[PDB]
């Protein structure tokens, strides 16, 4: 909460977004790998509904690229302000917005539909309805009266609950609180940093629980979830830079046992 209140948004994004892990073209690298996991989980027509959540956020939205064509309702949140803000200042193509065409072209050649970067960034924007702040250790992680229709049929999280809770504990109530947020039998995504335990955002040095994907695995069950699928995704060297210490990343998605 305090360690986040140096969180440079623009360090985190150039850090983990731009060459060399923000470069898609080879496809060992690390960006390819997610956009394929989200890519082909919503290929399987499986996760569908009206309304999804997006849990920390941050300022990304390569996340959500693959997930927008199968929900009209979008939430996007985050516990910092200047986080909604950059967000913001995509959505609204402001000034200054970080520039995500890379990784709208390449979900758009994974999902092999020939759609054009622009219409699908097109429909992202349109989608989502609201940047709303959170924090997932809070039994009501919204807030009470917040504009998020609940439950959601679908959450995605990347990248948030280890780097917010000091261990597994922490970790595991994070999940719980969360997933309070779905609705029963409704879908889970989550994508997360194995075996890491800090990453800086400019002036700020985070610190992260380094999981395992056994750990991870048996805290979706303990929440109450059937685990559909788990994937690693090992750090090679090319991509091991000095912003952190990750050694892999996980992609999990789970279904909500109702
Ligand atoms: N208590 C809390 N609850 C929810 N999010 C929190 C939090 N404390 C910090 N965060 C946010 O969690 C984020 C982790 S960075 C993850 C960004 C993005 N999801 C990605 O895939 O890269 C930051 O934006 C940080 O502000
Ligand atoms: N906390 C996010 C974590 O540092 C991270 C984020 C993105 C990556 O590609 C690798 C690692």
């Amino acid at each position: 909460a305090s360690a986040y209140q140096r969180f440079e948004p623009r360090a985190y994004l150039r850090n983990n977004y731009a060459p060399p892990r923000g470069d898609l073209c080879n496809p060992n690298g690390v960006g390819p790998w997610k956009l394929r996991c989200l890519a082909q989980t919503f290929a399987t027509g499986e996760v569908s509904g009206r309304t999804l959540i997006d849990i920390g956020s941050g300022p990304t939205v390569y996340q959500l690229l693959s997930a927008c064509s199968h929900f009209e309702d979008i939430t996007m949140t985050d516990f910092l302000e200047v986080n909604r803000q950059e967000l913001g200042r995509w959505l609204q193509e402001e000034p200054g917005a970080f520039n995500w065409s890379m990784y709208s072209q390449h979900a758009c050649l994974i999902e092999g539909k020939g759609e054009c970067w622009q219409d699908k960034e097109r429909q992202l924007r349109a989608r989502v309805k609201r940047v709303l702040p959170i924090d997932v250790h809070q039994p009501q992680p919204l807030g009470a009266g917040s504009p998020a229709p609940l439950p959601a049929d679908a959450l995605v999280s990347a990248f948030c609950l280890e780097a917010v809770s000091p261990d597994l504990a922490s970790f595991q109530r994070a999940l719980d609180h969360i997933t309070t947020l779905l609705r029963p039998g409704g879908h889970l995504l989550l994508i997360g940093a194995l075996e890491e335990s800090w990453y800086l955002a400019g002036e700020a040095r985070l610190t992260v629980v380094p999981v395992s994907e056994e750990e991870v695995r048996e805290a979706l069950v303990r929440s109450g979830y059937k685990v559909r699928d788990l994937r690693t995704y090992i750090m090679p060297a090319h991509l091991q830079t000095g912003v952190d210490d990750v050694k892999g990343v996980f992609f999990a998605w789970a279904q909500k046992v109702g």
